[PDB]
């Protein structure tokens, strides 16, 4: 489920919110990902560990 | 235990609360799931990592 | 150790407190369990992920 | 390292503090343990998941 | 994705922020890393466990 | 990276701070370690689970 969901966000360059396990919300666009991290682009590319992610939320409906 | 419990919620489209490991409560309907994530539908589909889930709670009894 | 401890609680239908890793306390009776989840019955059955459990505490001595 | 450290506490029945990953302190005596849980005896036996333990601290020096 | 991202930061000795799963921000330069830890240099070398990292953020764009 | 870093601290008996995933700071000297725990000596030996450690920080430069 992960790969198609993440690929749709990446491909359509949709703004997303990534909530971390502490409740902090990161925003930006999904640049790339593997089974361990997601690169999230805003002003810089920041590397997010999936193990610290609770939920990924598109800013608008994404098929 | 997971798959039958989650499938019943999905199949009956019952509103559920998903509590995360930080105490945040997400609400909506179970769209689909695998061994790593749950897609939770409200206004958008958001992807929840199971490793960040503490408990899934049906809004009403579900056989 | 887990299986006998949990089975005794289930079999004797003793009220228990399940503390989560965030400090939240859930209460009810152990309905069933596997190596990943515990079903905890109060008004509904809710599915608790063991990875988010810190401690399970019987309301009274349980052999 | 775990097994000898925990066995010494168990064998000598020394009061210990078990701090959880949320900062909550549990107290009592080590009843038994495996690679997944520790049974901690105070008034009841409560089952503590090792994955939710940060540190185990003897109330006094223990060889 | 991890190794090239981390190597670029290390090689260019760029100041970074490492956010932990509790929200605490550590700052300094990436000295070295393996699949388990990152050594982060400020006044001393401190060893950060990757399992406690949520995100690594460069202070400026880094190719 | 872990073993040489931890061994240097142990061998030189340097005071260290061990920060846990909840932000609590433990202090003392590294007595011993394996892939699962670190024994941290202050007045008593306390056993710290590595999975609950975010960072280990020497009180002074340590080669």
């Amino acid at each position: 489920l992960q790969d198609p969901f993440l690929n749709a966000l990446r491909r359509e360059r949709v703004p997303v919110s990534i909530y971390l396990v502490n409740g902090i919300k990161l925003q930006g666009q999904i640049e790339s990902f593997d089974q361990f991290v997601i690169l999230l682009k805003n002003t810089v590319s920041q590397m997010v560990y999936k193990h610290a992610i609770s939920t990924v939320v598109p800013s608008r409906p994404v098929s």
